[PDB]
DNA sequence: TAAATTAAGATTAATAAT
DNA sequence: ATTATTAATCTTAATTTA
């Protein structure tokens, strides 16, 4: 049968909503060591997540919308082999709807603009041109107490596909790169540096985790390892794994993490001393150059990895791809078993066989 | 020439309407 | 329950700025 997404998309159970699950029964061959947590997009081609599901031991996906944790949706699909029971969020968690997480925007919202919710953050940020448009459409209107169906229709579903909010007198705008930041739960700044381009901060923070959705899913680490984990951060990105367990208080012992991006790998080193954290760092460039036999002598340095985290490309499952939306065999996507194949080189000694 | 700008539909699912 | 309509969606690439 083909995998249902769940309706409302809770997973195991989000905070202040009904339909928590505490316990859930594991394939023997999921079961860890080491913990791994593996991340994509809900929303892919069919039969991407079976044969995902199907290479990661049978383990159900646990879909979860990050609008129950934020702002802004993000319907991400999530398997890994972690308790479920006690789980616990990082506090103060962000602001849950528009009014409260853009003050000002009351100023200019519009009546009949009726979101409490942003939609998905992406890598594309709507255009200038688009926001002249809505205020062009607009402005004929001004002295008029609201204007026409058909008007505003247009632009509340211009707003809504490019995630807009009111910032100026008949001005919808897209969201600033320290807004994202925000809402996707890094601190501020935490992108800007590291020779990290304003076009590439979009990009990164778009590709990111919602920190507090993860860190939700994480947060029953923190009793199992009293004194640390050995990372594994695959597709490290800007380090949204690495944020989580820091705000969980989990200490990482040691952290390698394998992120073809320059810019993402000064981001995270950035944060690894601006946190001041006491373990190592070491940072792998392209995956594909990553061998087994590295793997099992980081390993045998370290004595193990506790967690591997990481979600692989979206960008040829993703809905927004006009040019490549050719699934998991994609060139980008296809990386997804390499993660595969790290992992496995890490079961074989922790767990045997 | 790094950075910024802009517009380029299709695929599903969720929801509404037989 | 079945069908039709609405709705969301970790994007690529060509091009221009500066
Ligand atoms: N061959 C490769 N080796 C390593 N990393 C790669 C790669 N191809 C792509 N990537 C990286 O895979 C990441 C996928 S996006 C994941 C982002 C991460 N979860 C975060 O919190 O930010 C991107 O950052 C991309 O640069």
């Amino acid at each position: 049968e083909p995998i249902r997404l769940p309706n409302p998309m809770i997973g195991f159970g989000v905070p202040n909503e009904p339909g928590l699950i505490t316990h859930r029964s594991l394939p023997e061959l999921a079961r860890g060591p080491p913990f791994f947590y593996y991340e994509n997009v809900a929303l892919t081609p069919k039969g991407v997540w079976e044969t995902i599901s199907r290479h990661l031991f049978e383990i159900p996906p646990e879909f979860v919308d990050s609008k129950y944790f934020c702002v802004a949706a993000r319907k991400r699909g999530y398997i890994h082999n972690l308790p479920i029971n006690n789980r616990f969020q990082i506090q103060p968690p962000p602001k849950y709807t528009i009014h409260d997480a853009f003050p000002l925007s009351k100023r200019w919202w519009p009546e009949w603009d009726k979101r409490t919710k942003l939609n998905c953050i992406l890598t594309c940020t709507g255009s200038a041109q688009l926001t002249n448009r809505i205020r062009v459409a607009l402005e004929p209107y001004n002295e008029e107490p609201e204007p026409p169906k058909h008007v505003q229709r247009y632009v509340i579903d211009q707003c809504k596909k490019w995630n807009l909010v009111w910032v100026g007198k008949n001005k919808a705008a897209p969201l600033e790169p320290d807004e994202m930041e925000s809402i996707l739960g890094f601190p501020k700044n935490h992108t800007r540096g590291g020779g990290m381009s304003r076009t590439e901060r979009f990009k990164s923070l778009g590709n990111s985790f919602q920190v507090d959705t993860v860190a939700y899913h994480l947060s029953v680490l923190k009793p199992i390892f009293p004194h640390g984990i050995n990372v594994l951060s695959l597709f490290t990105g800007i380090g949204g794994g690495e944020v989580a367990l820091h705000r969980l208080q989990i200490k990482m012992k040691l952290v390698v993490s394998v992120e073809i991006s320059k810019v993402n790998r000064n981001i995270l080193k950035d944060f690894w001393e601006q946190t001041n954290q006491t373990g190592e760092l070491i940072e792998f460039s392209d995956i594909q150059h990553l061998t087994n036999d590295t793997i099992e002598g980081l390993m045998e340095k370290y004595g193990g990895f506790d967690l591997v985290i990481g979600g692989s490309p979206c960008n040829n499952l993703a809905g927004g791809n006009r040019v490549s939306r050719v699934g998991l065999e994609g060139d980008q996507s296809s990386l997804f078993f390499e993660y595969c194949r790290i992992l496995e080189v890490v079961r074989a000694r922790m767990r045997g066989s």
